[PDB]
Order: structure tokens, then C-alpha cells, then sequence
RNA sequence: GUUUAG
């Protein structure tokens, strides 16, 4: 709800506890769509599993993750769009 | 053996 928009937006005011923000690029929307996951339920773990606010790109948009939240905690999350980005190219790819 | 949540 709007608490934890507000909420969010205070704790960046802060920069203790979130301090970065970081775009992170995957090849295509259709990567996009197979790394959120129906209803978003894989990006929605992710964030929960790194304290992390993502900010999915639309479909037809730059494909491009926002990603924000403490230093460490983006490098994991992006590190985790980014191989599973690799990961559909590897096993889709013709 | 995956295919767009707020």
C-alpha cells in the first residue's frame, strides 16, 4: 500500500540501510517475462529473498530491471537476473 | 522444464 511506497521512499532519503540503485538489462521482454514469472511470483521471491525493490520493465519497453536497495543486496539480485537472463538464452537459444 | 507482479 501507499505505507510502503512512503516507507521506501523515506528509507532512501536516509542512505544508511539502502544506499544504490542500479539498472540491470536482459536481452528481451520475453526474457523479461520467464525470469518474473507468472504474477510475478519468481521476481517477487527474489526481491523477498534480497530485501530488494525492482522495478520490472513493461512489455515492449527497454527491458531494462531497476533494481534498489542496500550495495550488497543489489549485487545479489542483479547478480541473479543476469544468470538467469544467460540461463534462457543458453537453453532457448537455436 | 519455466513466458510480465505492484
Amino acid at each position: 500500500g501507499h505505507h510502503h511506497h512512503h516507507h521506501m521512499q523515506a528509507a532512501l532519503l536516509r542512505r544508511k540501510s539502502v544506499n544504490t540503485t542500479e539498472c540491470v538489462p536482459v536481452p528481451s521482454s520475453e526474457h523479461v517475462a520467464e525470469i518474473v514469472g507468472r504474477q510475478g511470483c519468481k521476481i517477487k521471491a527474489l526481491r523477498a529473498k534480497t530485501n530488494t525493490y525492482i522495478k520490472t520493465p513493461v512489455r515492449g519497453e527497454e527491458p531494462i530491471f531497476v533494481v534498489t536497495g542496500r550495495k550488497e543486496d543489489v549485487a545479489m539480485a542483479k547478480r541473479e537476473i543476469l544468470s538467469a537472463a544467460e540461463h534462457f538464452s543458453m537453453i532457448r537459444a537455436s
